[PDB]
């Protein structure tokens, strides 16, 4: 469809012409950040972000790519590098390394240097290399961790976690000779490597003992504790923090976010990662947005500011399965918990940066017309005269032969929540891609996120800005009000 | 392989300091642009610009990612948004309109706005945009414009052009209908539009009668002129202009460039496209970085200064054929010639933009040990059990099945020249790709590059540096020395 309004010559003038005014109005501050937002989008490439604006676009009441993403209206944007030191795909753990601790690592490491290896405990210390979410704990921040993963998982565990790896989640993960070695699953280093105020996520299972119940899916023995030795980390956590409080569900939640007694909170929702936002108990459990909204409740009491951590996690997790449905609607939540956060605090003194981790063998082609749907089938028929998707992988698990041909696909087909998109080599899941991603930054200093840098620079200009880490001697005046 | 440097966080700390302390010298200019360049490489989205990066890192003596290409060191960097009006992966002829006359336009129709219909002569006229390469012509600036395929080609015809048909490229292939309602085909609109100071690429069968002979392939009757008019546009354009020079070859190129008397070249150097870099014969044909240079040779002498349009043509044409090593060697000569434009430019009074005008289906994923060739086979089996490539279209040609099954694939195979990467749906050409692509600024203004934008913006930052077009009253101080 071509909307009318844009066959006027003057309605790409006049928006240029304001484009043009916006640009020259931008100016960088003078002071400090007094608060810092990551917002992390695990697997939210390039591709990514432009499906995800045209179905967001078109989920109001919009043909989609000509509306802006929440993400879009941050004023300044740069490519990020995100390869690991081994590997030029890279993984979570490692490129967790780089944005959050200002280091690149090895693949499925986290908060280590690439000098150690993965799954080689004794490679572990002298590596360990700090968060900048630990520096803004130190210098008296509050600090908060807000995913709709595991909390443990690859991402978040890079805010304060020190592992050869990643698949370290309990104890039970942990082979004999490591444990003996003094490597703690992520899980333990959660709730002793560091102070955090605000813990928002999955990963119930990996706090209690085996036999323990989930509270949630008592019935269910697989959800259930997974320590073998003997620990209830969360009573251990509750127990070091007066005002400390544990929820597993929303309402506590909500309760917990309001109530001033409270200064530490931990919410563990779902016994592994939390559900997709398609999938979710609206009364038992909490939205990304939701989430980081509790999360600003009590981080913003601390007036020294804060910093807060959070992950559109499974949009990584759509990908995986091709099913680019589930990829992109965690990314309008993740785009929405932007939003929000947004709205609760004043880029005035708040850098909050978007950006990804990696991105997918995720494409978006064909010839498709204005307005169509984002899953929908590419206009005309391919070479052997069936239709295909506008949304493809280069491998993955929608890769299929029915009776030794490529599948004929329907629009009713390629529309479903559950469609895998059709790549061009079979696997189990679909693999992370090593090209740049965004970052997007608004905020003091955030006009030093600027051209194609390095991952790591993410980390370092965050320290920067909030005068931590190694840049007090930061040349900047008190943040504004 | 593990890089030894890289294992010391010291080696990213150091990096991340001097990157920061680089981001905060960036100053904005209060002075116009003298001059303006797009570089547009045609079909160069971020994943090609990755992959091209490692490609070109491993040229030289390197791993690969770590090793900035020419566009990377261009301190602003905007996402651009290329859909058009009517299609969401959008043509080459309509980007053009964005990014060279800054309005958006209908699939395949050039420099016209969106009132305008493909192959509908009769809606030509009245929606004509005028590009801003015109409007520096208009100024006084001498303009060029440079590229590897045909000079009537979508991108380079939207600096001069506007026909509701890209495929109009001599009156042979424009219909008895069109020619009386007096769409001119594109060929004569080069000569006969606006004055064009430089003019290389190829394109040469379009300016000559049916019977005449290449120069270069005379006994191949298929390259010869295509004309059915019998005009020979060649010398009508020499014909208007005192100082005019033609050429078809490097040597008089050369010859041209250097010859003070010459004010205006032409030089088209293929009957239609130039050839593959890597097929190039270089005593007969100029690289796109020595046309660059030839280009900024004659146009420097205009004390008002010049607009250059340098187009890397054929990287499109590689992700058409599936063939990711033709794509990315494209990609390495576009950069050349971004960085040799750099050695022979002042970024003081020049506006630099490099950008695409969309991107493709291409991948880059498995997960690949650094160093390791781009071309290569990712670890480990595909869940056939046969190896994969770590680059991979969504669709295109490379789609085979030999025997009914994903055929393997072994190194030596991956990186011919001609090996075409796998994709999930066969096409006799790969498609186009709807994600944002990177915007790189250099120069006056430069620091308005920004965020997220329509595609159109590039035209209008342009225009507004050199305070041309609807921006004189831009308030700026004349062209630093
Ligand atoms: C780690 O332990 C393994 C297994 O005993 C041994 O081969 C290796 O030398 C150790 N590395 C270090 C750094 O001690
Ligand atoms: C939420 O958790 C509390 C225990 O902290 C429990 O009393 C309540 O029943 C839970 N809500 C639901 C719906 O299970
Ligand atoms: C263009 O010509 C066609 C064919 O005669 C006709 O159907 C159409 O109405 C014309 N459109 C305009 C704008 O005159
Ligand atoms: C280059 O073109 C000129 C004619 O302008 C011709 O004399 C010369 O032979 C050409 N060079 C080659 C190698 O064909
Ligand atoms: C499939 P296989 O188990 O072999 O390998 C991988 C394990 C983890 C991973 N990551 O993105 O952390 C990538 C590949
Ligand atoms: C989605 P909506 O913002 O409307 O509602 C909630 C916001 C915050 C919250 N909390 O526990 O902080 C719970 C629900
Ligand atoms: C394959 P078919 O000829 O049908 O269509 C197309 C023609 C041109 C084009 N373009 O990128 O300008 C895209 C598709
Ligand atoms: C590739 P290299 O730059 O070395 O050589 C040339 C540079 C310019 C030129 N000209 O005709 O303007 C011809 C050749
Ligand atoms: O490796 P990651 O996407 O959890
Ligand atoms: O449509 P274009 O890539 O020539
Ligand atoms: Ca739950
Ligand atoms: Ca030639
Ligand atoms: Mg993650
Ligand atoms: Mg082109
Ligand atoms: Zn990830
Ligand atoms: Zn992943
Ligand atoms: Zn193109
Ligand atoms: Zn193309």
């Amino acid at each position: 469809i071509i909307p009318v309004e844009e066959e006027n010559p003057d309605f790409w003038n006049r928006e240029a012409a304001e484009a043009l005014g916006a640009a020259k109005k931008l100016q960088p501050a003078q002071t400090a950040a007094k608060n810092l937002i990551i917002f992390l989008g695990d697997g939210m490439g390039v591709s990514t972000v432009t499906a995800a604006r045209i179905l967001k676009g078109q989920k109001k009441d919009k043909l989609g790519p000509e509306i802006p993403l929440a993400m879009d209206r941050f004023p300044y944007v740069a490519l990020s590098k995100t390869y690991n030191v081994d590997k030029h795909v890279p993984d979570s753990g490692a490129t967790a390394t780089a944005y959050l601790c200002g280091v690149k690592g090895n693949f499925q490491t986290i908060g280590l240097s690439a000098a150690a290896r993965f799954n080689q405990c004794n490679t572990t210390r002298g590596n360990e290399v700090i968060s900048v979410m630990n520096r803004a704990k130190k210098a008296g921040k509050s600090v908060g961790v807000v995913t709709t993963t595991r909390v443990q998982h690859a991402s978040p565990a890079g805010t304060y976690a020190h592992t050869v790896n990643r698949n370290w989640y309990s104890d039970a993960d942990v082979p004999a000779s490591a444990r003996q070695e003094g490597c703690q699953d992520i899980a333990t280093q959660l709730i002793s490597n560091m102070d955090i105020d605000v813990i928002l996520g999955g990963g119930r299972k990996y706090m209690f003992r085996m036999g323990t119940p989930d509270p949630e899916y008592p019935d269910d023995y697989s959800q259930g504790g997974t320590r073998l030795d003997g620990k209830n980390l969360v009573q251990e956590w509750l127990a070091k923090r007066q005002g400390a409080r544990y929820v597993w569900n929303r309402t506590e939640l909500m309760q917990a976010s309001l109530d001033p007694s409270v200064t530490h909170l931990m919410g563990l929702f779902e016994p592994g990662d939390m559900k997709y936002e398609i999938h979710r108990d609206s009364t038992l459990d909490p939205s990304l947005m939701e989430m980081t909204e509790a999360a600003l409740r009590l981080l913003s009491r601390n007036p020294r500011g804060f910093f807060l951590f959070v992950e559109g996690g499974r949009i990584d997790h759509g990908h995986h399965e091709s099913r680019a449905y589930r990829a992109l609607t965690e990314t309008i939540m993740f785009d929405d918990a932007i939003e929000r956060a947004g709205q609760l605090t004043s880029e005035e003194d708040t850098l909050s940066l978007v950006t990804a981790d990696h991105s997918h063998v995720f494409s978006f082609g064909g010839y498709p017309l204005r307005g169509s749907s984002i899953f929908g089938l590419a206009p005309g028929k391919a070479r052997d005269r069936k239709a295909y998707t506008v949304l493809l992988y280069g491998n993955g698990p929608g890769y299929v032969l029915k009776d030794g041909a490529r599948p004929d696909v329907t629009e009713s087909e390629s529309g479903s929540p559950e469609y895998r998109q059709q790549s061009a080599v079979p696997l189990d899941e679909e693999t992370h891609a090593g090209e740049d991603v965004a970052v997007f930054a608004r905020g003091p200093q955030a006009h030093l996120v600027h051209g194609v840098q390095e991952q790591t620079f993410i980390a370092h200009v965050m320290a920067f800005a909030a005068c931590l880490e190694p840049y007090t001697a930061c040349d900047l005046a008190p943040p504004a009000g």
